[PDB]
């Protein structure tokens, strides 16, 4: 209920929200059907339009006008944005040359540079170049400020999840807005764009920037605008707020444009109809910058121009129908479109089985344009699983396509030529970032980065302490002239033991065998040096990873590799080795095919055993350091140590063997040597975080050998590939993956073929950031380099995407 009988006189676009039932005058009142009766009359004036003309200059003030060109307009703060250009001989901001802003130049009374976030929906990254001829204002911000070639959105590349990610620094699984449409089974409530459930605070997790600001004494403009408020009025309102008295004036503001998304859906990303929407957004940026110039704020305010996601070509005819795959189509609910989420139609259905649904959706048609997954099996880079609103069954839809339940859903509810929502590494989904102002760098290009990082920087720009988020604070310090956050390395929690030879062969009863009984003072001294770490500098190039949780582990040294061996999980947490460009791949000799060797540095009680693998009919084993890359026949025996063994499904061994036998050498050759760190991951509760021992759901049968959910590798080399990985003087280059440890290769529709036709395609889909492996392992990598810590933080956030340009 709302008593619309109050008045907005002197209250237009007030900042505090007045409580029910009293009528509101804030920028969101329309959206709640709650504005005072005279809100339109008083607050949404339109008369004479938005621009001053020659003949209005000096006019007597008429308060019915949308904006003013009277002599008193600057003092009142309500001039049309082009007032000083038209009436006082000034230039538009876009016509002034770019001049470095070395220090904030702010009027008296301004305690910090304000932040203005100008967000644009559906603004695909390639617009910045392809539309640059019709967006002069945006091009000036881009070229003169700090810009990325693109910014990576979160998955799904939908509007609500991305905007709230920008505002919170959180993955959708964590902030709760995991799609534009959701069902929450605990609430038993549905969230959708159209309706009022979406206004309930219970959906909205984390702590968005405007709340972080307010709790810490930094006043915020109200970030949300009812859709009918025209852009010119949003810009005028922001400018009015900026002329408020110091005590009353916000320091952070948001503007939002529904374009170019709105037109992109109708016309496709590059339809001829798209030029006008881009001109219009640019015009709006020009109005804002001119208005800041009038207020003497254009060299004081930090402006962020940022998008939520891109736009792809998508038409009705490119739709896959679940009715062509499932018999039981009426027993499911599909959330459709550029992603699919499936759940049972009724919880009283006893005959609902996800496994049958998945199988009926797996590799059924040759050109199939979607792939089903249990959500825990999605690529971990997506971070799209740990929320009760994400359905167990997910369909990753190919770019350019839709999935729907039945054909009648697509003509009873073409027209649209664009859509978004696909995998966030897809080029067409990439979006924009530009920062301009005293706190940002001048004429600086920075590499692509992920939108989850921005909340930290916005907090940095305002002097705020960020709420806990998924950003890596400091990884974007290279965007800033000042206000950087100087993080320190986390402290190591567990120190390693350095075991020497402590056990005789006969103390072990592992049921393993190896044909290794054949055997100086010469190299016998050398093999002793090797076991004490004499070659460690070659194979551990950036220091030992630090263990950031309490545990018991041993550093083990070898000629060709070093490892951190966990006595709790009975396998290495990490195994580190360097392969030079000149390295030679060799076979496993016939007499060593099944060789496993007890490690005389590690007790029988903390070792795996071969008997468990023999008796577990589903589970085989693999090695972390690959025997195929031994430096010599004698060193090869180290690779068969029981302490280098890890459990692997035969199906997964196909992938792992091809990576180790073929791809590592390929990478060393292409990158001029590589350093590889490999290890297991345990994430049975799919929360992106290292599992404790009591969360492990599966062991090698009859034993305490835990089965990893994933195996990772971090592959580092010199960015300047004219230097070898092991003698690099400058920045590093990295690529990593988190491969799911699955008992089949159903994920790969061509897996019956030779590994050369499908394994690398799988690894690419499962590319990861080092930071992702850190969360999943409780390890901290790159502890000892010659590089600045922030550069290293950036490296750890890097994702190698394998997309074209
Ligand atoms: C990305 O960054 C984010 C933010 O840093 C990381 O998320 C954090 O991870 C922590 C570990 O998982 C987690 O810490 C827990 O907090 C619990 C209380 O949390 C509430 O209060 C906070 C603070 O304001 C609030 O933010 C939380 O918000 C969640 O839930 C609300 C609804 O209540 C949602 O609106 C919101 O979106 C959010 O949901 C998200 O997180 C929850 C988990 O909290 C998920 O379930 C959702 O799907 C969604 O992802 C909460 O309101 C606290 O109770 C926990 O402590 C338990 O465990 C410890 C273990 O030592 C133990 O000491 C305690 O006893 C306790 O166990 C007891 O409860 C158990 C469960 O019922 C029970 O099994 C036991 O037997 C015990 O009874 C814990 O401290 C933190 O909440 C989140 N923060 C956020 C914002 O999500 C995230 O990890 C990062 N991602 C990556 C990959 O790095
Ligand atoms: C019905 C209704 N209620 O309010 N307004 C309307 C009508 N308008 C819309 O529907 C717009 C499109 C969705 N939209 C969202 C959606 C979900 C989360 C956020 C936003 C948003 O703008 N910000 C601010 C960040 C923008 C990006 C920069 C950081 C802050 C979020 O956090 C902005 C409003
Ligand atoms: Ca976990
Ligand atoms: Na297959
Ligand atoms: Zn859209």
């Amino acid at each position: 209920w709302t008593a619309t009988s109050g008045s907005c006189k002197g209250r237009c676009f007030e900042l505090q929200e007045v409580g029910p039932p009293d009528c509101r005058c804030d920028n969101l009142c329309k959206s709640y059907s709650s504005c005072c009766h005279d809100f339109d009359e008083l607050c949404l004036k339109t008369a004479r339009g938005w621009e001053c003309t020659k003949d209005r200059c000096g006019e007597v003030r008429n308060e019915e006008n949308a904006c003013h060109c009277s002599e008193d307009c600057l003092s009142r703060g309500d001039c049309c944005t082009n007032y000083q250009v038209v009436c006082k001989g000034e230039s538009h901001w876009v016509d002034d040359d770019c001049e470095e802003i070395k220090v904030p130049e702010c009027p008296a009374g301004f305690v910090r540079p304000p932040l203005i976030i100008f967000s644009v929906d559906g603004f695909r990254a390639s617009y910045m170049k392809k539309g640059s001829k019709v967006m002069p204002n945006i091009e000036k911000l881009r070229s003169c400020g700090t810009h990325a070639p693109y910014m990576r959105p979160v998955y799904p590349t939908k509007t609500f999840p991305n905007l709230y990610t920008l505002a919170t620094g959180l993955y959708p699984e964590s902030h709760g807005i995991v799609g534009n449409s959701m069902y929450d089974p605990v609430f038993d409530a549905s969230f959708h764009l159209r309706g009022r459930e979406k206004f309930n605070h219970r959906w909205w997790g984390g702590q968005p920037l405007w709340i972080t600001a307010t709790k810490q004494g930094v006043r915020a403009g109200t970030f949300f605008w009812s859709v009918s408020i025209p852009h010119e009025r949003r810009i005028l309102t922001i400018l009015q707020w900026l002329s408020l008295p110091d005590n009353e004036r916000p320091s952070v503001y948001a503007f939002y444009s529904e374009q170019p998304d709105f037109s992109g859906h109708k016309y496709g990303p590059f339809g001829p109809e798209m030029t006008n929407p881009l001109r219009e957004i640019d015009k709006t940026v020009g109005q804002l910058m001119d208005g800041l110039k009038q207020l003497r704020l254009h060299r004081c305010v930090n402006v962020i121009f940022v998008g939520d996601h891109g736009m792809e070509d998508v038409t009705c005819d490119r739709t896959e129908f679940l009715s062509n795959y499932l018999t039981n189509v009426d027993d499911i609910t599909l959330v459709p479109g550029t992603l699919g989420r499936i759940r049972a139609k009724s919880i009283n259905n006893s005959k609902y089985d996800p496994k049958t649904i998945i199988a009926a959706l797996t590799c059924k048609k040759p050109d199939q344009h979607f792939k089903p997954y249990m959500k825990q099996h999605l690529p971990k880079r997506l971070h799209y699983a740990n929320n009760r609103r994400i359905e167990d069954i997910h369909l990753l839809v190919d770019r350019r396509w839709h999935v729907a339940r039945k054909p009648l859903d697509v003509y009873k509810k073409c027209f649209f030529q664009g859509d978004h929502g696909f995998d966030n590494k897809v080029n067409s989904m990439q979006t924009v970032f530009v920062g301009y102002g005293p706190t940002f760098k001048y004429r600086t290009k920075v590499p692509p980065f992920e939108n989850i990082e921005l909340y930290n920087v916005m907090c940095d720009l305002l002097g705020l302490k960020p709420a806990p988020n998924n950003g890596t604070h400091g990884s974007l310090n290279h965007l800033l002239r000042t206000n950087t956050f100087r993080p320190t390395m986390p402290d190591e929690v567990s120190r390693p033991n350095y075991p020497g030879i402590m056990y005789l062969q006969s103390e072990f009863d592992l049921g393993c065998t190896c044909d290794d009984k054949v055997e100086n003072k010469l190299e016998e001294l050398n093999k002793r040096l090797h076991t004490k770490g004499s070659t460690k500098e070659r194979h551990l190039l950036y220091g030992r990873p630090a263990v950031l949780y309490r545990t018991s582990y041993d550093i083990l040294y070898h000629t060709d590799f070093e490892s951190g061996y966990s006595e709790i999980f009975l396998m290495p947490l990490w195994t580190s080795y360097t392969i030079s460009k000149q390295a030679e791949v060799s076979s496993i000799p016939e007499h060593l095919t099944n060789c496993v060797r007890p490690d005389v540095r590690v007790s029988p009680g903390f070792s795996q055993n071969c008997l468990a693998y023999k008796n577990d009919k589903q589970m085989s084993y693999g090695f972390l350091f690959p025997p195929y890359l031994s430096s010599s026949p004698e060193a090869k025996y180290d690779a068969f140590l029981v302490t280098n063994m890890v459990p692997m499904y035969p199906a997964f061994k196909r992938v792992w063997a091809y990576f180790q036998r073929v791809l590592v050498k390929k990478y060393a050759s292409e990158r001029n040597g590589v350093n590889v760190i490999s290890g297991p991951i345990f994430d049975y509760n799919y929360d992106g975080l290292r599992d404790t021992e009591d969360e492990i759901k599966q062991y090698v049968e009859g034993s305490s050998i835990p089965v990893p959910t994933h195996y990772y590798s971090i592959i580092t080399s010199c960015l300047d590939f004219t230097q070898p990985a092991d003698k690099c003087d400058g920045p590093l280059s990295v690529s990593s993956f988190i491969l799911p440890h699955r008992p089949d290769n159903d994920e790969s529709c061509n897996s019956s073929e030779d590994e050369s036709k499908w394994v690398e395609e799988l690894m690419k889909m499962h590319t990861a950031r080092v930071r992702d492996i850190e969360h999943l392992t409780g390890l901290d990598f790159y502890r000892k380099t010659s590089r600045s810590y922030s550069e290293i933080l950036t490296l750890k956030t890097y994702l190698h995407t394998y997309e074209s340009e």
